[PDB]
């Protein structure tokens, strides 16, 4: 799978063998995160305890979003597995142009979901993965980077949606064609989903999580927890970016 | 603790022993919850899927008022330990009237935070508690119906704040009755906090969520959550009550 060869890019197959690799970077991200206790404070918006001059939102907000910025510069959104937390602040590349030949539709940057999971990682996966409940009043820079690490790795795997989408439109133009006028979301939903895969890869996970969480000389990450935040939301996100990208697919 | 014996009532302790039985009701209401999807369209007030003739509200709301109305008739709401979600829609006793000693200040009834609980309940509960994130067709009777043994023991619960607070007045009224007249919130709100009680509360619903909430023979309620849920929620709004219970005290 190679941005410059469209064909290994839209193949469906080549695109789980990715999203593959993603499982243990998650992993690593989330037991890396595990140190920490959950630290309300870097996620709440305007904390009056960490004032950020001229700005409206959160410790983490700030971090992310200038980080955002500055990658932006360096072209990093103009590559298509990347899809910006905070696309009303990023500006242009200073750099010259990569001409990446285009593999999805014009609009694929406007699919975007990071507001949900971020909001969703958050509310559910911290509690499911932090030492403690509490604020580490002095390792919010710490937690807030490794935030950020998770929820790049997060919605780059998400947002591989349209990826797929694209890949199983090409592999059946009418059926889906057919699907879209008629804005059948179920019928979609049902095309797409392929549970098969969905279990085997919630088999790999608990293998994974139970080598890789554990000091192998216990439980950095437990085996059921990663399962339920994949189950429960990484994988129902993923598909429901697939339909999103779907509808506006005949678009224009 | 009986109501007839207004002493065992007003005793701080037999009032946390009833609190603890509550967490466990708790636990298993939301564990049966937990088996349905979130099911948006429940929860929307006049819903075009599910328009009730003269009714203005959400189907959930035309359940459980209607239930409060039906309870109300046999009793329910003379009773001091519960306190209406609906006090607008509920009829008198058609039944002899139980004539409980006053154990509580005359204007308890008045004391009312259901409209914060069920909307609380709603939206950062069921998103903790439930299996999918979308619409169960067919389950809106079942989900709703569940959702009002959720909401009943959750108010029940938290409405317990009053005979506390009331427990606490009566055992320093100089100290009590200086922080009222003062409309001295965060000094009352000092001296009703315990935390040491707060910590082994929470302590306990861990426990509890991984013994109840795992089939003996996964998760289906996480520790976490419960804790959350408590921490966050339960917990503060059953303070917020005191105060306020406390600020009219002195009152008339
Ligand atoms: O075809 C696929 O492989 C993709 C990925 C997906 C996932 O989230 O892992 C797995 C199974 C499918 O039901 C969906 C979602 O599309
Ligand atoms: O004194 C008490 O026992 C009550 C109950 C309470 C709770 O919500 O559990 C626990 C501790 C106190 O800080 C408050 C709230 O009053
Ligand atoms: N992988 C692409 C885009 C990219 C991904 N992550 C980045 C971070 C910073 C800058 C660019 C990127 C590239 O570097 O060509
Ligand atoms: N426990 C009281 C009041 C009560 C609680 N829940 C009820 C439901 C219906 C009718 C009455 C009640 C009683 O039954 O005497």
């Amino acid at each position: 799978m190679d941005f410059t060869k469209p064909e290994t890019v839209l193949n469906l197959q080549n695109i789980r063998d990715e999203l593959v690799r993603m499982e243990d970077s998650i992993i690593f991200k989330f037991i890396e995160r595990s140190h920490f206790a959950t630290c309300p404070s870097v996620y709440e918006a305007n904390h009056p305890g960490l004032e950020i001059p001229n700005f409206k939102g959160s410790f983490l907000d700030w971090a992310l979003s200038n980080l955002e910025i500055a990658h932006s510069r360096i072209r990093r959104f103009e590559s298509p597995d990347e899809t910006p937390f905070f696309p009303d602040k990023i500006q242009k590349s200073f750099l010259p142009s990569i001409n990446y030949p285009q593999i999805l539709a014009p609009y694929a940057p406007e699919v975007n979901y990071n507001d949900k999971i971020k909001k969703v990682y958050i509310e559910k996966i911290i509690p499911l993965i932090s030492k403690r409940d509490g604020d580490d009043k002095n390792n919010f820079g710490s937690v807030a980077t490794r935030d950020i690490e998770c929820l790049q790795s997060l919605s780059r795997r998400i947002h591989f949606g349209k990826f797929v989408a694209e890949a199983k439109f090409q592999s059946d133009i009418p059926l889906y064609t057919k699907l879209i006028k008629s804005k059948d979301v179920e019928g979609i939903m049902k095309n797409i989903t392929n549970s098969a895969v969905e279990e085997k890869i919630l088999e790999r996970l608990t293998k994974k999580a139970e080598v890789y969480g554990v000091d192998p000389t216990e439980r950095r990450i437990t085996p059921e927890y990663l399962v339920k935040i994949y189950k429960e939301i990484v994988i129902p996100i993923t598909k429901e970016v697939e339909v999103e990208y779907l509808l506006r697919r005949l678009e224009e």
